[PDB]
């Protein structure tokens, strides 16, 4: 007859566990008679053990900076086993938080990337990608691409097809970033794409035309950047909307008092670049538009196009300039990401 065998997923005596995973203990030639978790000051983890009594786990989030106490006992035919296990989790010299965008549950355009914005620097990027999660379906080849010292995009190397699922979980907690930086929580979103809608503003006509997938469902007369201050060319990832928003040019690093720095109120607002482009009501130019441009770069059109843009444009939809005298929009410019070849993107820059 043998004695019964007892195996935990910790060693006694060992040091910065890690807290990404459940603790379990496993019985053999018996079963588990008894199995505690305690922390430093007997407060005792929750945990469950299987109906066949061969395996328990804790069943909520072990925290960092602990020192936990293991007790098992298994019994069988043979006799009895009994252990106690003392160990360590990580400690972290910091903690960083993940925010996702889009939201939970959100319908977005074709072009809408997986965004993944952490509130400090990540040492580890690889670390970073590794414990983020992607799901699609249908399944596509997609791939990680940081903007920033904080912020990492995951999208495919073509607009996304109408009707994809798309999944995100993002994995931190117990993991190492990097120079002792650990996540602070996990976060899961999950979002779906919906029509391909793309606005395409061409500037030998002075014309944004909206697409709905592939038919023209709208045509407006636009005036963009002047040659002094032209819009760059390039395609633009649609963010968020305004009824009406307070441009301020200082928040794109523009003094207000300076020469081309403004403060000043518009209607309908779509923004298109983290630079400051938008899509909003311009009534002061609406004899311009369709005809020569005046803008500072943003692409100014009548009051009700600039509502009806509001009202059926969404995050994620795209939009495309062409022909301008400007450069392209930045590849990293925040929502810029499409300028990026799909080589350099899936290349990533991790390292
Ligand atoms: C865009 O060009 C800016 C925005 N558009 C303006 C315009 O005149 O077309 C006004 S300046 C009076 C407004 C500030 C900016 C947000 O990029
Ligand atoms: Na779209």
């Amino acid at each position: 007859l043998l004695v019964p065998k007892l195996t935990a997923s910790v060693t006694d005596g060992a040091v910065g566990v890690t807290v990404d995973a459940p603790v379990s203990v496993t019985a053999a030639d018996g079963v588990l008679a008894a199995v505690t978790m305690v922390n430093d000051n007997g407060r005792p983890v929750a945990g469950r053990l299987s109906p066949d009594g061969l395996r328990w786990s804790t069943t909520e989030q072990l925290g960092y900076n602990r020192r936990y106490t293991l007790n098992a006992t298994a019994l069988g035919l043979g006799g009895a086993a009994t252990r106690q296990l003392t160990f360590q989790t990580s400690s972290p010299a910091h903690l960083t938080m993940p925010y996702v965008m889009p939201g939970d549950g959100e319908v977005v355009g074709v072009g809408e990337p997986v965004a993944i914005r952490f509130d400090e620097n990540i040492a580890d990027r690889g670390a970073a990608e590794k414990a983020i999660k992607i799901t699609t379906n249908p399944p596509v080849e997609g791939a990680f691409y940081w903007l920033n010292n904080r912020e990492v995009r995951w999208r495919p190397e073509h607009f996304w097809k109408p009707g994809t699922a798309v999944d995100v979980a993002v994995n931190t907690y117990g993991v190492d970033l990097g120079e002792g930086m650990f996540g602070e929580d996990n976060v899961q979103t999950h979002f779906t794409i919906g029509d391909e809608v793309i606005a395409t503003a061409d500037d030998n006509t002075k014309i944004l035309t909206v697409r709905v997938n592939g038919e023209v469902v709208k045509s407006m007369p636009t005036s963009m950047g002047k040659d002094s201050t032209p819009t760059a060319n390039g395609i633009y990832i649609v963010g968020s909307r305004y009824k009406h928003i307070i441009m301020d040019s200082s928040t794109y690093g523009v003094p207000v008092n300076s020469p081309n720095g403004y403060r000043t109120d518009v209607d309908w607002a779509t923004q298109i670049s983290y630079s400051g482009v938008f899509v909003h009501s311009a009534p002061w130019s609406v004899g311009a538009q369709g005809h020569t441009n005046t803008s500072h770069g943003c692409l100014n059109v009548s009051p009700s196009n600039a509502q009806w843009f509001y009202d059926h444009v969404k995050r994620g939809d795209i939009v495309e300039v062409v022909n301008t005298v400007g450069g392209t929009l930045p590849g990293i410019d925040g929502l810029g990401d499409w300028n990026i070849p799909w080589d350099q993107w899936r290349a990533g820059n991790a390292k």
